[PDB]
């Protein structure tokens, strides 16, 4: 029902693999500026992953980086991904995807975190 469904989120080389390639073909395509492949996807840079979805509705836009959203509560960097990794129960309820090491909210779910408080 959302504006991004997190179980269709991946990282260029698991998408790479997802669509048959060698594990580096998306990187590679992303580096090299072939866009006559580029353009069949979705994808969009966040942060230093470039990441991909194979469902053109998924609005990656609404992703951010959990140090993102550390930064705007006015937090240390790490404020979620401390959070995450030892009381994971505080983010029920609030949209989140682990891939390619590195932990992501939506901008939505930073918003439902703030009124939680």
């Amino acid at each position: 029902m959302g504006k991004i469904n997190l179980n269709q989120i991946y990282t260029a080389k698991e998408m790479s693999e997802r669509i048959g390639k060698n594990r580096n073909y998306l990187s590679q395509a992303y580096r090299n500026n072939k866009h006559e492949i580029l353009k069949n996807f979705n994808y969009r840079k966040i942060g230093g992953t470039i990441i991909f979805s194979d469902n053109p509705n998924n609005d990656l836009s609404q992703l951010i980086t959990a140090k993102e959203a550390s930064q705007l509560l006015g937090k240390n960097d790490e404020y979620f991904a401390h959070i995450y990794k030892r009381f994971p129960h505080r983010l029920e309820g609030i949209d989140h995807i682990y891939t390619g090491k590195t932990l992501f909210l939506t901008k939505e779910s930073l918003e439902v975190f703030k009124k939680k408080m």
